[PDB]
């Protein structure tokens, strides 16, 4: 990898963002952190109420407005917000020349499951509602935003909900439990996340439910008929035994699954693409594979 992980890994190893002793710092902390890559002057955001769910409008100069990606930002259901997300959302957009609608989905411990798939379906029918076509539609999420699109996927799909083109998770948080074979193995390499933080996250989240409650943990939800997957995960992570486990899932149920595991990346690494090569290469990937299935 380029020695720019380097300079990523040891921003991690000491901002510790998931180990703040409380879960307001732990907000502070990553807002903190995202106000380091600062909005290009050419992005254009715009606050919307999206069915009931606040969300933002990001819009680059050739972003094709019918195209849009709902974005579900990740903080392990407990931290994150648009501001977090926004640079990462206006990279997106960038590379699949779309809008992206980010959402302020509702958070734990105040807003425990299933309040943040509530919203994040809310959201995807208000885009219905307001005119935006399926065959132009895609889902992305990042870490338990990447676990709240395959959800999102899963409870528009029983609902009866015309599916979008295609969705995207970026190293997906999908086993609360944390039993994954690379939660022990990649721990010593993983700067970002470990198996404690992941608990208390899930322990704030699922409020005492079932930790493999379908919706909450999607490595046990029914996946047939979602539509073309893209899962981007880096090998030194505690998660990648997540994405190859909702890999597996998904291909069983017949799902058209891209597993990216890509060398040596971190968790989210493409949240570093102003700093860090891979990220930025792995969102045109992303810009690629949307395009791609808009087609």
């Amino acid at each position: 990898a380029s020695e720019a992980l380097t300079m990523i890994v040891n921003l991690l190893r000491s901002q510790r963002p998931l180990q703040e002793p409380t879960v307001e710092q732990m907000r502070a902390g990553l807002e903190a952190m995202a106000q380091m890559s600062p909005l290009p002057a050419d992005v254009e955001l715009t606050t919307v109420d999206a069915g009931g769910v606040p969300g933002a409008w990001v819009r680059v100069p050739e972003s094709d407005p019918d195209r849009v990606v709902l974005y579900l930002h990740g903080g392990g259901y407990v931290i994150g917000s648009i501001r977090t997300h926004r640079d990462l959302a206006q990279r997106i957009a960038r590379a699949a020349r779309c809008r992206v609608l980010l959402i302020d989905y509702r958070l734990a411990p105040e807003h425990p499951h299933p309040a943040a798939v509530e919203d994040s379906t809310r959201a995807y029918r208000w885009l219905l509602e307001t005119g935006s076509d399926p065959k132009r539609m895609a889902i992305a999420g990042d870490s338990a935003g990447g676990g709240l699109t395959v959800a999102t996927l899963v409870a528009l799909r029983d609902a009866g909900v015309p599916l979008p083109a295609a969705a995207v998770c970026l190293s997906p948080w999908v086993d609360l439990e944390g039993i994954g074979e690379s939660m022990t193995t990649k721990a010593a390499v993983d700067p970002m996340v470990q198996r404690e933080p992941l608990l208390r996250m899930a322990s704030m989240y699922l409020a005492g439910q079932d930790p493999r409650t379908p919706l909450a943990a999607p490595l046990y939800a029914d996946l047939r008929g979602l539509p073309p997957l893209l899962i981007q995960v880096g090998t030194a992570e505690t998660l990648l035994d997540d994405s190859v486990r909702l890999a597996e899932r998904a291909r069983a149920a017949g799902v058209q699954v891209t597993l990216e595991p890509w060398e040596d990346m971190i968790h989210v690494w493409q949240a570093f693409a102003a700093m860090l090569p891979e990220g930025q290469q792995a969102i045109e990937r992303i810009g690629e594979f949307l395009r791609q299935h808009w087609q």
